[PDB]
């Protein structure tokens, strides 16, 4: 077999909105999409955050007025495929953007949708 490099799941919520969460090798997530009211759309959010993955200029490094750094990827379409969590540190924030880095280039979906 091949190496693994984390996991993305794709789930709907309460509202049914599909929604997949980039997870590294510890589980931890390290991104999360946004709600897309089909999951075609949650498809394209992968196919992008992929393709975005090494582009390191795409990922928007912003500051929280609660004194915390996160980043959030865009699309062409100016839609967010993946907003990560607030991090302390602006160094995590650095590793979050190496880890998405990492992780994304994989491809690796788990269907978590079907919740009823």
């Amino acid at each position: 077999g091949v190496i693994m490099a984390g996991w993305f799941e794709l789930s709907k919520s309460s509202d049914n909105q599909f929604r997949f969460v980039l997870k590294a090798g510890n589980g931890e997530t390290i991104l999360t999409s946004e709600l897309y009211t089909s999951k075609t759309s949650a498809e394209k959010g992968i196919a992008s955050v992929r393709s975005n993955s090494p582009q390191e200029e795409r990922y928007e490094k912003k500051t929280a007025s609660n004194g915390k750094f996160y980043f959030n990827l865009k699309a062409a379409n100016h839609q967010i495929i993946g907003s990560s969590q607030m991090y302390a540190t602006a160094q995590s924030r650095e590793t979050g953007i190496a880890s998405v880095k990492a992780n994304g280039t994989s491809q690796t979906v788990k269907d978590n949708t079907g919740s009823n």
